[PDB]
């Protein structure tokens, strides 16, 4: 069970998120990979997104904004990321993984959680938390 590290990615006005549906699966979740040996949790991250989706989140990455769950015996640990160009022209690296790359509408994830013809995985045990974070964001606009 090897930890796995990803990225819940938001984009300017923080209303949408970037998921991926892999080739192999129809579940929608955050791009994520294992950890390669001899790497740290941020070099995981950042290896594993840009494969995933061909963005690099190294200077957008902040290693206390996180959420850890443990899930079926394995370690994800899902960086939190804001401010992303919803029209970057994202694209894998790596070949026959990932088959779409799609911004969801936030809110109507949580709306339509467990009640739409659509799969998600870690997102529907990571929905309060998330939702909390997108609130202190705002919480905090002034303080820039
Ligand atoms: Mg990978």
């Amino acid at each position: 069970s090897i930890p796995v590290r990803g990225a819940a990615i938001f984009n300017e006005n923080l209303s949408k998120i970037l998921l991926v549906q892999g080739t192999e699966s129809d579940s929608w979740s955050f791009p994520r990979g294992k950890i390669s040996k001899d790497e740290n949790d941020i070099d995981c991250c950042i290896r594993e997104v840009k494969e995933e989706i061909g963005f690099d989140l190294t200077d957008y990455i902040d290693d206390n904004q996180f959420i850890e769950r443990n899930i079926q015996g394995k370690n994800y640990k899902i960086f939190l990321i804001s401010g992303v160009s919803e029209v970057f022209n994202f694209k894998p690296q790596v070949r026959n993984e990932i088959d779409k790359i799609e911004w969801f509408d936030f809110k109507k994830i949580s709306k339509t959680m467990y009640k739409s013809n659509i799969k998600y995985y870690l997102i529907n045990s990571m929905m309060r938390p998330l939702s909390m974070w997108l609130r202190h964001q705002r919480q905090i606009k002034n303080e820039d």
